[PDB]
C-alpha cells in the first residue's frame, strides 16, 4: 500500500512498468520508474477526454504516477483484427487520435512518439498516452521503433514542428485499413529506403528543402517512383485515401493539420459530439 498525495493504492500488466491499482473507495492504474517529473508537468498541462488523465503522484526513494484505468491498447485491437478494422471505427479511432493530438498542439506540445500502443482506449473512447518523448514548445529537447517517425526527422531535422505527430497520424491510419504496420523498416537504417520505395523518393524539385537536411547530404538514396495508393491500401473509399495522402506528404509545410484534417470530408459523417 503506497500513499499518493490524492489517495492510497493490485495484477502486474507492466513492459519497458505497469501495474494495475485499487483506490481506498475506484480503479486506476500505476506506472513505476527525469523524463517522469517531465510526464507531470506537461500531463497536468492536458486536460482532454482524449489524453490519459493524470489522477496523482507517489514518491519513495521510484517514482509512481497514479493513472486513470484504460482496458488495453490499439496494439492490442490491431492484433483481434490482422485484416483491418471496419470503416465505422477505422473513422471513430481516427476521429479521437486527431482530437486529442489537436489538443496537444493548441497546447504548444509535440507527442512526438505516437503509435498503437500508446492509445490507450477504455470499454466505452481512445486517449494518447506517454508523453516521456514530448517537446514543449521553446523547452530544449533531452530502444524505441522508427516506424511511425517522420521522414525529415529522421533525417537529422531538429526544428520544432506540429507536422511531425501528423506523420504519425497518418501512418496509424493505413494501419487500421490494413491491418498492417504502413513502413516496417528491417533495422534502423532501411526505414528511409522503406518510406521512398512506397511513397517515391523526395526530388529537390518539389521539395527543395530536403537539400538541407543533414543526413540528406551524407547519404544519397535510390530513387523511387511511387506505388499508386490502389496497391498500397486496396479498395477503401477515395475520401479516406485523399486524407492519408494529405497526412503522408513529404514537405512538412503541405502537410495537413490535426484540426483541418477533423473537417476533412472523410468525417462528414461522423458526429463531432
Ligand atoms: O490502464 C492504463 N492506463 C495507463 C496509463 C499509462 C500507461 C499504461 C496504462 C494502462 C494499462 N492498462 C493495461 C491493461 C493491461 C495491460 C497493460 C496495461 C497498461 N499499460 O501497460
Amino acid at each position: 500500500y503506497f500513499q499518493g498525495l490524492m489517495e492510497k493504492y493490485l495484477e502486474k500488466v507492466g513492459e519497458g512498468v505497469v501495474y494495475k491499482a485499487k483506490d481506498s473507495q475506484r480503479i486506476v492504474a500505476l506506472k513505476r520508474i527525469s523524463t517522469a517529473i517531465r510526464e507531470i508537468s506537461l500531463l497536468k498541462e492536458l486536460h482532454h477526454p482524449n489524453i490519459v488523465s493524470l489522477i496523482d503522484v507517489i514518491h519513495s526513494e521510484c517514482l509512481t504516477l497514479v493513472f486513470e484505468f484504460m482496458e488495453k491498447d490499439l496494439k492490442k485491437v490491431l492484433d483481434e483484427n490482422k485484416t483491418g478494422l471496419q470503416d465505422s471505427q477505422i473513422k471513430i479511432y481516427l476521429y479521437q487520435l486527431l482530437r486529442g493530438v489537436a489538443h496537444c498542439h493548441q497546447h504548444r506540445i509535440l507527442h512526438r512518439d505516437l503509435k498503437p500502443q500508446n492509445l490507450l482506449i477504455n470499454s466505452d473512447a481512445l486517449k494518447l498516452a506517454d508523453f516521456g518523448l514530448a517537446r514543449a514548445f521553446g523547452i530544449p529537447v533531452r530502444v524505441v521503433t522508427l516506424w511511425y517517425r517522420a521522414p525529415d526527422v529522421l533525417m537529422g531535422s531538429k526544428k520544432y514542428s506540429t507536422s511531425v505527430d501528423i506523420w504519425s497520424i497518418g501512418c496509424i491510419f493505413a494501419e487500421m485499413i490494413t491491418g498492417k504496420p504502413l513502413f516496417p523498416g528491417v533495422t534502423d537504417d532501411d526505414q528511409l529506403p522503406k518510406i521512398f520505395s512506397i511513397l517515391g523518393t523526395p526530388n529537390p524539385r518539389e521539395w527543395p528543402q530536403v537539400q538541407e537536411l543533414p543526413l540528406w547530404k551524407q547519404r544519397t538514396f535510390q530513387v523511387f517512383e511511387k506505388k499508386p495508393w490502389s496497391s498500397i491500401i486496396p479498395g477503401f473509399c477515395q475520401e479516406g485515401i485523399d486524407l492519408l495522402s494529405n497526412m503522408l506528404c513529404f514537405d512538412p509545410n503541405k502537410r495537413i493539420s490535426a484540426r483541418d484534417a477533423m473537417n476533412h470530408p472523410y468525417f462528414k459523417d461522423l458526429d463531432p459530439q
